[PDB]
């Protein structure tokens, strides 16, 4: 074991090789020099947040209110056309003209369309008519449905002046309570189809009000067999129809009433307590002896708790049993004196059991009593009950009529993630006079309008800001609206085990790492109001292996219309942004003959961002047919361009020119260097390039500038920043490419700092490794490694040849001794947005435990003992400087034969965090202010029951 002076000089010698080595091949001061002497081509300009900020919340509002305005009219349109409807009972010489969808019955007409190919869409469309969807289970040409279709065939004038007046306009659809659904443009529907219009969360949503559901569910002995898996379905079908504004609990008694799972109390009803809900309920047996007193007393008493979050809004009881003897007048006369709790009532299954009590409770409190004998009856009568719900809603008059929007949810007919606004129609024939007040009371269905999340992310550019700022928006629910690392995949809840229906709702604490200062702005902007922070977060890499110490400001205001919160992340050297200047054609051509691809064997090999130049130019992600056609379109066009904005134009025109002189004069004097396998520049303006022509197939990262994790690395840092390759076989740069190494240039033109660029080399690993030597030593090991714990370098020619692997994966003993002696601190965090393979009870959605390494400590010599039984190992560790790199030397691991469990960093599947103990301190959230229920002029004389 060497003295640590021998040890320092080493370290000290290598790190000075290796910073020469990169300061010389990449050449950062001349890059620098290059951006610093012109001043003349471009200018620098702020980027102030609190304008920025207020300009997209604007332009966020302008597109929700014009989607206002196409709803209120489609929804007035709506109300007047079946005001005046004749209800006629034959349809055979007044034939239905329509378009039914999925198609490849006396009373109606078919449509054949032309189905024209259009953007915006990913399906053939036709804005000649609208489409209709019927559920499978629904027969079309039924008297019901024709006289549907008859006045609502009158909405499609009303869908194409919305279409006309805006162009930028997805999906209309009415929603009908008959089952239906017309949609607007006409595209055919996407095994067997079991979609129903009134199961949608934004039917669900506009149809009533949040809601404070208790399900009592009856266990006893006589529930056993097929009546219980029935019990089982609808229950489950039931919480399917609840949201994240609404808040429900299952209770189950048998001679006595307890709860089915570990909530003991009214849950926000999201996906996590949803599924333990499921879970509980799929667990019970059936035994005992029925006692409705005790299930109704414990009933009465969970829905007055109010030492919790709830809606206090509708407060319901649905009781699942088969059929009982008792209707127990005691108890609600006790609890709902004044009948301001609804009990709603379902006998299930096929039995012989007396059912007046049931219709009778039915009756007595404002419910409703339902029949599900079988299993094709469960989806139906477990949606029927919103139809009681509203209309406390449609009594209130025009009160009632405010646009919703939904939470992120996967488009149906395959368009991406959506929001939809909601208004509610409602039945006014008649109301003219005011004479019928009878089935005036329940809605006619729902109006929807679709805004994809690339509308919003449209109106918040981020390609004048660095790749680390960025735009997010938050639900008042504290869900993401937009964000970075938001998904076009279903949220994962548990572990996938056999033998995307539901909303996207990811939460701003967990789309990135959670801060004691992240709570206190998201609690700031759920509530509304404009402010701003500045503060020191730990951040992740776009790739999840790292965690990286920078300063950033947030700063958020709310949008007007709607409760949405806009905010802004900008970090620091990034307040001031590039702004090329320039108007002289020769100078802009002499730019773009430069990235002809005939041309690398010179310049080097080129990549071009597929960014959205504008409207003519296609991405194709190719980035050789895309180089082609953005080169040929360059030649090609006159400067003028009335649709194509020039900003980003002139900006990657002129980091091209950079480029080339950085090439030209620089990189090509020195063709060949020993230890340089390939040299490589990216810039903001939306370039990359690689001189090694040989080296362009090898550079595995992707073409747009604001997707690579080392470019965000390298800024964040100001020192240069090495890259561990992957591991086992992922394709070509473990041995044939080299270590990759960057560094960011800085720059000041009247002193901002400015990082418009990053350069970096590849070093190659056989003359790495041979000046390391300057091996096999089977008496210490002595090897290097990254912020992060990676392997770089080894001394065994075994842990060599497994490079960019994570240390305590093959050293796990002295990797845990590391990590308690706080040289390395780690945090981990969880992925819902993941897909893995399942296991025994295709690939399904998961959520996946992530674990992230970095320094702990400012310090930079470590040395101790480790003690691993029967043995003491002396190890010493020089983080080197002015970089992210460390030299730990320890005896080899024959020298003590101990070998505990391997530390594992990768994806972790599991399924925390625990709701159980999660919901005692739930997150801060704020729930609409509107509620509607209790009318006084609501009818309820009528039930299940008293029909049937
Ligand atoms: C909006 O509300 C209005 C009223 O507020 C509503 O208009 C009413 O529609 C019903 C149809 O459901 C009309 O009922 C008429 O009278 C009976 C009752 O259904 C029908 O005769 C048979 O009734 C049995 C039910 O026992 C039924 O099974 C059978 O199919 C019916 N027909 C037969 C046997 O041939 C009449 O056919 C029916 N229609 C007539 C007489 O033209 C009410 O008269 C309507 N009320 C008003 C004031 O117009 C309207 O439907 C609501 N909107 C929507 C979308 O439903
Ligand atoms: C529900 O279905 C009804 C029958 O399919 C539709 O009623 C028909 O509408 C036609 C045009 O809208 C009418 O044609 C003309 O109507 C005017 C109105 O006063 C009159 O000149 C004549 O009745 C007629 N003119 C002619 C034949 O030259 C039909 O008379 C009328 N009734 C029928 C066919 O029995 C409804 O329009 C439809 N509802 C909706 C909302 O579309
Ligand atoms: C919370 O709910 C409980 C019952 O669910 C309410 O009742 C009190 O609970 C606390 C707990 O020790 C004690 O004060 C008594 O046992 C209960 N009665 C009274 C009069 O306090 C309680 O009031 C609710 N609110 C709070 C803040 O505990
Ligand atoms: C992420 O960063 C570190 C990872 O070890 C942890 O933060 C530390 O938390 C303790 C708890 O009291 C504090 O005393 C330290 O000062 C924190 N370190 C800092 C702020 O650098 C933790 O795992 C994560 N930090 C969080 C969740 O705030
Ligand atoms: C939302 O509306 C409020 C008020 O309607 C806007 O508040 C403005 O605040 C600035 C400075 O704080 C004032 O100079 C304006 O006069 C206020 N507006 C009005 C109408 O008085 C707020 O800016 C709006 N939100 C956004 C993002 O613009
Ligand atoms: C639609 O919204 C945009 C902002 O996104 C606004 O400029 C425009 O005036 C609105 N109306 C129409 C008809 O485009
Ligand atoms: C990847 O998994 C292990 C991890 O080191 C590796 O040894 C193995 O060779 C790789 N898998 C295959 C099929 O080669
Ligand atoms: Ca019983």
């Amino acid at each position: 074991f060497p003295s640590a002076v021998t040890i320092k000089s080493w370290v000290d010698k290598m790190q000075e090789d290796l910073v020469t080595l990169a300061k010389t091949a990449s050449g950062v001061n001349q890059l620098v020099d290059i951006y610093e002497k012109y001043q003349d081509l471009y200018t620098v300009e702020p980027n102030n947040a609190r304008q920025l900020v207020e300009i997209a919340a604007r332009d966020i509002e302008k597109l929700l209110s014009n989607r206002s305005k196409a709803l209120v009219r489609l929804a007035l349109e709506a109300e007047k056309v079946q005001a005046a409807h004749q209800w006629r009972e034959d349809f055979a010489s007044n034939e239905v003209v329509y378009y039914n969808a999925k198609d490849d019955e006396p009373g109606s007409q078919r449509i054949k369309p032309v189905f024209i190919e259009d953007a915006n869409f990913g399906r053939q469309i036709s804005y000649q008519h609208a489409a209709v969807h019927i559920p499978t289970d629904i027969y079309e040409g039924s008297t019901i449905v024709l006289n549907e279709l008859n006045w609502t065939s009158a909405l499609d004038e009303v869908f194409k002046k919305n279409r006309e007046e805006d162009p930028s306009l997805l999906w209309q659809v009415f929603g009908s309570a008959t089952g239906l659904a017309r949609y607007y443009p006409a595209s055919p529907w996407v095994k067997i189809d079991l979609y129903d219009v009134r199961r949608r969360p934004w039917y669900i949503q506009g149809a009533a009000s949040p809601k404070d559901m208790l399900i009592l569910v009856d266990v006893s002995g006589s529930v056993s067999g097929l009546t219980l898996k029935l019990i089982r379905t609808s229950v489950s079908e039931m919480l399917e129809t609840l949201s994240d504004d609404d808040f429900v609990n299952v209770a189950s008694f048998n001679s006595n009433a307890q709860d089915v799972s570990c909530f003991q109390h009214l849950v926000q009803a999201n996906v996590r307590n949803k599924k333990v809900l499921k879970d509980a309920v799929n667990n019970i047996t059936a035994k005992g002896i029925t006692d409705y007193k005790k299930g109704f007393s414990f009933a009465f008493e969970q829905l007055l708790n109010y030492n919790v979050s709830r809606a206090n809004c509708n407060k319901i009881i649905m009781l699942f049993t088969d059929g009982g003897e008792e209707r127990a007048q005691e108890i609600f006369n006790k609890y709902n004196k004044d009948k301001k709790v609804r009990v709603f009532t379902f006998s299930v299954g096929q039995h012989n059991y007396d059912r007046g009590p049931i219709q009778w409770m039915a009756c007595e409190n404002k419910g409703y009593y339902y029949e599900i004998p079988s299993i094709g009856a469960i989806r139906i009568n477990t949606q029927e009950y919103l139809d009681v719900l509203g209309r406390p809603m449609v009594l209130a008059g025009d009160k009632a009529k405010q646009v919703q929007w939904t939470n992120v949810y996967l488009d149906a007919l395959e368009l991406g993630l959506v929001i939809t606004g909601t208004l509610p129609v409602f039945n006014i024939t008649g109301q003219f006079e005011n004479k019928t007040n009878l089935k005036n009371q329940l809605i006619l269905g729902v109006m929807g309008v679709d805004v994809s999340l690339e509308d919003i992310k449209r109106l918040t550019p981020r390609f004048t800001l660095c790749p680390n700022g960025y735009y997010f928006a938050i639900d008042p629910n504290g869900y993401v609206l937009l964000h970075p690392n938001l998904q076009p995949k279903p949220i994962g809840v548990g572990i996938p085990t056999i033998n995307s229906q539901e909303p996207v709702t990811l939460d701003f604490l967990d789309a990135e790492l959670e801060n004691d200062i992240k709570v206190e702005i998201r609690n700031k902007m759920i509530d509304g109001e404009s402010g701003e922070k500045t503060f020191r977060t730990l951040v992740k890499s776009q790739d999840e292996r790292y965690i990286d110490k920078g300063n950033r400001t947030y700063t958020w205001t709310p949008v007007n219309g709607t409760d949405y919160s806009l905010a802004l992340v900008l970090p620091t050297y990034s307040f001031y942004y590039i702004k090329a200047k320039l108007e002289e054609t020769i100078t802009q051509a002499r730019y773009s003959e430069t990235l002809k691809p005939d041309n690398f064997e010179e310049s080097g090999y080129t990549f071009i961002a597929p960014r959205d130049y504008c409207n003519d130019l296609k991405i194709s992600d190719n980035n050789t047919e895309f180089l082609l056609n953005f080169n040929e379109f360059i030649d090609r066009k006159t400067p003028n361009n009335p649709s194509c904005n020039a900003d980003l134009i002139n900006r990657v025109l002129l980091d091209a020119g950079f480029t080339n002189e950085l090439v030209q004069n620089y990189w090509s004097k020195q063709k060949n260097i020993k230890g340089v396998k390939a040299r490589f520049v990216v810039t903001d303006g939306g370039i990359t390039r690689v001189y090694p022509k040989e080296a362009g197939e090898n550079w595995q990262e992707n073409p747009e500038t604001y997707e690579d994790s080392f470019y965000k690395r390298s800024l964040d840092n100001d020192n240069y920043v090495f890259t561990a390759p992957y591991f086992n076989k992922s394709g070509p740069g473990a041995y044939e490419s080299g270590i990759m190494v960057s560094k960011a240039v800085e720059i000041y033109i009247q002193g901002k700092l400015l990082k418009p660029a990053v350069v970096g080399i590849k070093i190659d690993v056989n003359s790495w490794i041979e000046n390391f030597t300057k091996r096999n030593s089977d008496v210490m090991d002595c090897v290097i490694l990254d912020d992060g714990g990676f392997l770089l370098m080894a001394n065994h020619d075994d842990y060599t040849n497994q490079i960019g692997r994570f240390f305590g994966e093959i050293d796990p003993s002295l990797m845990r001794h590391l990590v308690n002696i706080s040289v390395y601190a780690f945090n981990k965090s969880y992925d819902y947005q993941s897909v893995c393979e399942p296991g025994a009870a295709s690939k399904q959605s998961c959520i996946t435990e992530q674990t992230q390494y970095f320094f702990d400590n400012d310090s930079k010599s470590f040395s101790g003992v480790l003690d691993c039984g029967n043995c003491s190992r002396i190890f010493h560790g020089e983080k080197l400087m002015n970089t992210n790199l460390i030299f730990i030397m320890v005896e080899s691991k024959g020298t003590c034969p101990c070998d505990t469990r391997l530390l594992i960093q990768a994806e972790q599947t599991s399924d925390g965090p625990n709701p159980c103990d999660m919901v005692k301190q739930p997150r801060y959230r704020k729930g609409p202010d509107v509620c509607f229920d209790n009318n006084v002029l609501e009818d309820y004389t009528d039930c299940g029951g008293v029909s049937g």
